């Protein structure tokens, strides 16, 4: 396994030299999004808490969701340090009533939504014998049934105008799968599949304004789960993988990978029966 | 569209020729599953229906679930013409507290099943604004949700044995979408995801005997969806996927696609230059009826 161990060390090094040199040959249209309303939820603590500071910087309108009451209230003074306008509320985002009474009042006090940021995400780690049914359902409440309900509310004021941009923080377990964690994969692959049929339905009914982008990070130092010994991915900052996010939205980018990199693992599954899976496996482990 | 066609044609007729040249070459084997308990969600019409008639025919002891009593009667009717012993339940297979109590009731009167194919579905196709938020939550209950309830109730006595085989029925649009299917595709994405997870965490613990299947099929001529229209892929007929699947399981092979050729269409995908993904599109030109707009 040493062999395998720097291989794959110097195929991410050729990846992340190359991925540069094109970002610098031929550079991507940054659009604006200063004035937008941009609609993040989780924003109480990491990844959506630092991508509402992106966004702040952006020169966006914020409006803030969490079941994080204090949470979210330092996300927004910090949003406001930025020079942002912000507005929070409570909205538990795997309730459907709640939701849509939510949607109600920033329609009422803020106005419609751009840009939506589904990035509230809810995790039990267990072998599946060892999981409670709650949780199970839990997990797909928040992290794919909410992504319906705060979609279908949001989406006719940007199909009237022709203007949006829907965010999926789904994660590489909606690529590939993690022992331990078969209830958050599965509802990591439905929150893919969600941003893939999304976006595939707006290109057949011709409507070219609404973008979409989906965000696919390795294990990020938030607290979401327990550090694990993983060698060949990195343990990601939130502040980086927030920075790779706004990147990614202000350059309509649909499928945005965290390390960049991570797609040729994804590459290597595909072409890869049966041996040589496990082998990679433990040098992970 | 008429270069691009003939290049997709040579890609599905080399395709076809090289699996049957390697399943002489290099064949699989095919297992014995005669006298295994044989557990079939859905099992009332469709799939579900002639993949109980393939078990019967294999001569294990089937275990037929449906909300249709009507149906799921009919399809032990003619399991049981086959020679073999049929047990049946009706079961809301997306509501969890029906599942457990219905899981007791097959102990007491059937004992352990070995084979579990969960096949039950449901599909409410419109475009995502026109949609019921009741059919987006009964797509997830049935297609993904049903799944864990009836997994964790019959993996531990297989778990104790380590003698079992997981199957999970998903569809290609557990792999790639289509439009007017939004929940429907979400749901089967969560389908292959927790095939590919459960599959995982079993080698990962050290499970050697509990196999998974993961079957993926085109438009199948079911009624499930209305006027399916495929200009690449074939409208698939009933027993054509139920022998698929037979084979596929006997064979413990991992994720069957059928047609089997389909996996072409998934490894262009991830090699897609943006620009090529909507000339196969329109050349597809997949057509079945849909709630757009009205
Ligand atoms: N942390 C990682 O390692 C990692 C890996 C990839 C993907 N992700 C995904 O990124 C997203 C954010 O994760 P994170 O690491 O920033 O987590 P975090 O724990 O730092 O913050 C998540 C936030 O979501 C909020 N939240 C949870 N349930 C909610 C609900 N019902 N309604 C509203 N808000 C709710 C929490 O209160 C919290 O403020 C999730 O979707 C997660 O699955 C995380
Ligand atoms: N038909 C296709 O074109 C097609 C394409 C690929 C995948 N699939 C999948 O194959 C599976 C079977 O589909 P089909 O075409 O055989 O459908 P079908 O309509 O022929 O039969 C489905 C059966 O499932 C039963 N069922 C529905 N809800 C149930 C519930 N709550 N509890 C128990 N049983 C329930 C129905 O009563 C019916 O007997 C589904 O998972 C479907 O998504 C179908
Ligand atoms: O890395 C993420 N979590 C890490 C854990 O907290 C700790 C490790 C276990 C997996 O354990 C093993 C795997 C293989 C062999 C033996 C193990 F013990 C999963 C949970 C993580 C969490 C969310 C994500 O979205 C994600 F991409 C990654």
């Amino acid at each position: 396994n040493i062999i395998l161990d720097l291989l794959l060390l110097l195929l991410t090094i050729i990846y992340s030299y190359l991925e540069a040199l094109v970002k610098v040959f031929f550079p991507r249209k940054r659009k604006s999004v200063a004035g937008e309303i941009v609609l993040i939820t989780g924003a109480g603590h990491g990844i959506g808490r630092w991508t509402a500071y992106e966004f702040a910087k952006q020169k966006s309108r914020l409006v803030l969701w969490d079941i994080n009451k204090h949470g979210v209230e330092e996300t927004a003074a910090e949003c406001r340090k930025l020079g942002a306008t912000v507005h929070t509320f409570v909205v538990d985002c795997g309730n459907r009533e709640d939701i849509y009474n939510s949607v109600k009042q920033v329609k009422k006090e803020v106005g419609d939504v751009t840009i939506l940021v589904n990035n509230a995400g809810t995790v039990y780690p267990a072998d599946l014998l060892s999981t409670k049914d709650e949780e199970i359902t839990k997990t797909f409440e928040i992290n794919i049934l909410g992504h319906f309900w705060i979609t279908k509310a949001l989406l006719p004021s940007m199909i009237k105008r022709n203007h949006g941009h829907i965010v999926t923080v789904a994660s590489v377990c909606g690529h590939g799968v993690i022992p331990y964690l078969i209830p958050y994969c599965s509802s990591k692959f439905a929150a893919v599949g969600f941003h893939r049929a999304l976006t595939l339905e707006l290109q057949t009914l011709g409507i070219t304004g609404i973008k979409t982008s989906c965000l696919c990070p390795v294990f990020v130092n938030t607290g979401f789960t327990k550090n694990p010994s993983t060698r060949l991915w990195p343990i990601l900052e939130t502040d980086t993988v927030a920075r790779s996010l706004i990147d990614g939205i202000l350059t309509n980018k649909k499928m945005i990978f965290v390390p960049s990199y991570y797609n040729i693992y994804l590459i290597l599954d595909k072409f890869l029966p049966e041996r040589a899976l496990a082998a990679i496996n433990h040098l992970q482990n």
